[PDB]
């Protein structure tokens, strides 16, 4: 079997990306953040907190005649960003791009943060970690990756982010018209349940490529892209009146700048992020100093290649026995 599905940013700056999921029967349609940085599939549901819902589409378990309460099970996950959700698990039906899996624990919420209140656009999100990193207790759940691996034509999927349009997440084949030249695949250590690689070095606008080892994970559910703080100061460098800002909590740079691209190396190949790429626009309203899309990860503990790098690729989750990654120019 195979699954495609069409994911779209939810607001002018490419903030995250949402793909629309189908749960229960008659189906419920959620539009969820797939995210490959964590391992739980939650919903906003007919069982959270009323005052923590503010526009979003839930999931009523109730109204699903293959829903079934896992019971005894509970989850709580605190995501990097400092926000939070937690409550009880049901199984049932879940498809996604026609791709169907049963018997999938849907984590329905019954607490969610501020954060996940205030964005209406988010109804959940759908981990594609590994399964490993799932919170349920006190049976620890699979992914919807993991639950439909051994059905699909490969065992891989593939994301697709668009820069400013919608994308594609692909479930079991690699769509070989969707990018240019090769796929380089690199190895990927699931030793702390990430899709964790090492990049061979960077380059900032047209300068030389530094090679070196740059340890970090691929994850969708993080738009920006988070490296350490030598090679962040070697790209703001080349930004005329960028700084770090501790107010602001990063690097800022004139509104009028024009960003260089930004290169990271994966093998002996190459993935060219635009500078447009790395503009997140004002830092409030008719501000004309801007927020940098590349971070420091000092104090992150880890690398995170998050949406401004994966979106300037076509990018394979090879979920083979021994796990790989894929990049290609698109």
């Amino acid at each position: 079997s195979t699954g495609s599905a069409t994911t779209t940013p939810i607001d002018s700056l490419d903030d995250a990306y949402i793909t629309p999921v189908q749960i229960g029967t008659p189906a419920q349609t959620l539009n969820l953040d797939f995210d490959t940085g964590s391992s739980d599939l939650w919903v906003f549901s007919s069982e959270t907190t009323a005052s923590e819902v503010d526009g979003q589409t839930i999931y009523t378990p109730s109204k699903s005649t293959t829903a079934k309460l896992l019971s005894g099970a509970t989850w709580s996950i605190s995501y990097g960003d400092g926000s939070s959700s937690s409550g009880d698990v049901y199984t049932d039906t879940v498809s996604v791009g026609g791709l169907t899996v049963t018997g999938q624990a849907v984590e329905s919420a019954k607490k969610v943060s501020s954060s996940f209140t205030e964005d209406s656009t988010i109804d959940g999100l759908l981990g594609l970690a590994f399964s490993t990193l799932n919170t349920v207790s006190p049976t620890q759940q699979k992914t919807f990756f993991d639950n439909a691996k051994a059905s699909l034509d490969s065992p891989v999927f593939t994301a697709d982010l668009g820069y400013h349009a919608p994308g594609t997440y692909n479930f079991g084949f690699i769509d070989t018209t969707a990018y240019t030249g090769s796929i380089t695949y690199t190895a990927v250590s699931t030793k702390q349940g990430f899709w964790e690689w090492t990049s061979t070095g960077y380059a900032v606008g047209s300068g030389t490529f530094k090679s070196t080892s740059i340890d970090g994970i691929a994850d969708t559910g993080t738009t920006l892209l988070y490296l350490p703080a030598t090679v962040v100061s070697a790209y703001w460098a080349q930004v005329s009146g960028a700084k770090s800002s501790s107010s602001v909590g990063g690097y800022v740079f004139p509104c009028s700048a024009t960003l260089p691209s930004f290169t990271f190396g994966v093998g002996s190949a190459r993935i060219v992020i635009p500078g447009d790429y790395i503009d997140f626009g004002p830092i409030s309203t008719g501000s004309s100093s801007c927020f940098g899309g590349i971070q420091s990860s000092a104090g992150i503990g880890i690398n995170i290649f998050g949406d401004v790098a994966l979106k300037a690729a076509f990018v394979v989750f090879n979920g083979a026995t021994t796990p790989t990654l894929g990049f290609a120019s698109k």
